């Protein structure tokens, strides 16, 4: 007789996983998370922002992170994220637990963060982390200021609904540094055409990747460090071989027209 | 001395509130709400579906309406919204309790209906209700099907985020009636230009406008019956003033500019 | 013809609804709230804590109030609660959106909270006020820390299931005073005997009495001053006529039994 | 170099995942979970009642036996629970997507049920499944009835706060039989005395123990049929060597006496 099977937790490459020093990226501006999975810490005069915080394991990290820049639980006051999954959302149900941060994110978002990632449209219950609740909800163009830095929403749905690039301007060098973080514009194992738990998906994939082309965007930062060609492992060459945002959407749409013309073959 | 103001609860034209008989509109679909406020009822070999309930004292006389056409508050299984203020969502939480009723609604419409319309964008806290949950998240395109009626969701921000018009055919004297239920397209008090809480108010607008032009639309019907020239009073005349999709939209529009352009002047 | 009646907004005294300057208790103890509603700000080296906020009106008298102790919006922490009607949770949802504070609670207040008071066990929809989500949830006797001032969660079910006392010690004259925030022993208008709703409600009441009566308690506080004989009106008297927790307990109980006396002849 | 460990799904006896057969209990109430752990359908004239849905992957698996029994997703009114953990609240977010049903659950359980087990007072994040809504919140005696059959909460805090025991009364060959759903009594793991997050742990099992001892009892099942001493693999001798309440109860204390001693001595 043959039970039901286990329940499979997600594994992913351990490089998603490997502890990384904080690594500056602006002034302002460090990654905190892993080799392979940004977590972006902006640092102000009136508290930090953190903008993603990886996979649900990743907590503590972030947090010994953080109090190496000077970041006390407390100074968290803001979490902004990229997308509502596992591997980018994970942890922030438990570091509003042990900081004081609050958390933004659009509507679409703040629904897939508050059922943790449960029926997703593409991956139903495949890929779960603790469900957290949005404290503020966002707009596509609003902004969101703390210590004076500024952060623009812009909305690109499609990898999910709620996808997000987040916008500011740090300095380096005594110049601006206009700093755009592209959500993910994968489309992993989705069925694109004809999808009737997203009806509008390829439409909405075309608008982003317009989006993504069009945004400030003096440096581009991913979710994935090698969507954009960072190597976080690199030192001081980590960003060098950086896409634009125009590159970053070009490639991104050219893959995504492949997938399509293989979906429809298959 | 003077104290804080007592609250103050948001009082309506008394046609709003003027309980009528089931009016048919369709082989399936009946108005059940108010004189000047609608409520659909589609009933279905598996079940009932409302669009919209109205006001929060509405509840009882829905279930009223309800039994009348033979509903039980078993038989009730969807509850489908235009948008998620209080003059049309207003008794869902109370529904919800007293019927079978389930919520299918977009992610914006949920936010604002689990909170009870409290921060709404343009009201503040000025117009709250019974908060309460969905039970499914729909994207823009996505149906729904109950006892074999399909309902389509078209998307049609601005009134709300959320704001959506349902689409569903029914028929009549053998002849199938595609029925659109558009939602409000005013923007009443609210700031249209330069709005932080919503930068991308007027294109959204204007979307919307294409979106209403171009509805599957034989007949069109509208939360409040006067936006679509439909008389609820007017017996066998009911509907027939009744606006298209298209001659709706035009004037909704045609306001829209003649706002915004006092506004640019206020 | 007969309209449904209006929503009727529930009104309260004018005293309770009338700002008064900050009253100190204690060291780091102050009444912020109105001359009719209690509304606690404990101030510690690590940011304040808020025990209730009054009625939904009073969110920006708190704040000015809070400013003028020196307490500005970030350093506001913790919203404690004695339970989660209007007239002590109202403002609750505006204040954290407006500061950096988050809410600690039970299971039964968060619940209430989470509806905005609607679907009362004995007020139905009758007292709504927006819906707030708490961000931890705690247990009976458990604590909670800020700025080194340990709160101590004490469940007094009645008036609502999640009903608390909250104890801490602050100084005075370089002595310790135990401060006992005890909640509403009120059950106005209750169904007491036989409420499918609440079928133990006395049992719980009973118990709570005697919670009340053992509390650590030199010094009584409640979220209606008048309840335990404070004036806030008096000044240097404000305190001076309080109730012991024993004796505030004793005529709580004794009015509760009138009160089963009277239904059982009602 | 040394990644952060990979997440690791709870994995189970396999017996706890093998799918069984209805097994019919009374004239209305059926086991129709796995060999281990239990699903109890109690099938009315108006619709179906389901008590726990067991681990995140049976919900097929209850929907086949449902179909069985002659109960379609539609007919499926109500789901209870003994306590919101993985094991026994795993597919209640999924069924309430693919069936009629509704939750109903106390405060405790329904805090937990929403956080999908995450934060859990023992467990942390260890044990976590989709989270669900309840429709409906009872308190401690309250009764729910479906097709006439009354169900009859029963609080029994400890091994979570939401823990319940639920009865109602079936038959069987002409006579009324008091069936009694008593919640685990195990603290698997669990620090017990001087825990934090849990102050009142002790006291709390303690009134639990007198709570199972005093149900209205003929028949007692449990989550798992090995605390009560079913064999639902045994047929027809399934309940044979069930245990009264009174047993179960008392076999539960000497359990947790042992390891409160055991604590103690650790
Ligand atoms: C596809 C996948 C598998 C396991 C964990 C996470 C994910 C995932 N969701 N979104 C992105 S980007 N992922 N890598
Ligand atoms: C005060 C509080 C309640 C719930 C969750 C988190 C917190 C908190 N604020 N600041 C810090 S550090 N916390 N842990
Ligand atoms: C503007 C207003 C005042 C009181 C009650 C409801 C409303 C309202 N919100 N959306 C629409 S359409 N309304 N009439
Ligand atoms: C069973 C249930 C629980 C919570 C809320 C509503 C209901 C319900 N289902 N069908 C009917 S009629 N109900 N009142
Ligand atoms: C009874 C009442 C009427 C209006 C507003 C609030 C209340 C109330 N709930 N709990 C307490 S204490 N109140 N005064
Ligand atoms: C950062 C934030 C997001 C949502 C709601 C409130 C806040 C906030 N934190 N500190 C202050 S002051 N805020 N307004
Ligand atoms: C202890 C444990 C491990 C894995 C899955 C579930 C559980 C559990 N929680 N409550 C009960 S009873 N369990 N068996
Ligand atoms: C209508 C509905 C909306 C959300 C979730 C479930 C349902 C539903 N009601 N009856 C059945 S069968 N459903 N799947
Ligand atoms: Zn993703
Ligand atoms: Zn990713
Ligand atoms: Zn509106
Ligand atoms: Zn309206
Ligand atoms: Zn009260
Ligand atoms: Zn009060
Ligand atoms: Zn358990
Ligand atoms: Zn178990």
């Amino acid at each position: 007789e043959v039970p039901l099977p286990q329940l499979r937790a997600y594994t992913v490459d351990a490089s998603w996983l490997q502890p990384m020093a904080p690594l500056q990226i602006a002034d302002h501006t460090w990654q905190i998370g892993t080799e392979d999975l940004t977590a972006l810490l902006v640092q102000t005069p009136d508290g930090a922002v953190l903008l993603d915080g990886g996979m649900p394991q990743m907590a503590s990290h972030l947090l010994d992170n953080m109090k190496a820049r000077g970041v006390t639980p407390r100074d968290l006051r803001l979490i902004l994220l990229s997308h509502a999954h596992a591997d980018h959302a994970g942890p922030v149900a438990e570091l509003k637990r042990r900081t004081g941060a609050k958390v933004a994110a659009n509507a679409e978002s703040a629904v897939l963060l508050a059922r943790g990632g449960s029926d997703d449209l593409h991956f139903g219950d495949g890929i779960t982390y603790p469900p957290a609740n949005a404290d503020r909800i966002v707009m596509d163009g609003e902004v969101i200021t703390v210590g004076g830095i500024v952060f623009t929403a812009h909305f690109m749905a499609g990898h999910t609904p709620g996808s997000t690039a987040w916008t500011w301007t740090d300095t380096r060098n005594g110049k601006p540094v206009r700093i755009a973080y592209a959500d993910s514009l994968s489309a992993p194992g989705y069925q694109l055409q004809g999808n009737p738990r997203y009806p509008h998906l390829i439409e909405d994939y075309r608008r982003s990747f317009a989006t993504v082309r069009a945004l400030p965007c003096d440096v581009l930062l991913t979710p994935h460090p090698g969507a954009s060609n960072w190597d976080y492992a690199a030192g001081a060459r980590a960003g060098a071989k950086a896409l634009t945002c125009k590159a970053y959407a070009d490639a991104a749409e050219q893959k995504f027209d492949g997938q399509l013309a293989k979906e429809t073959a298959g």
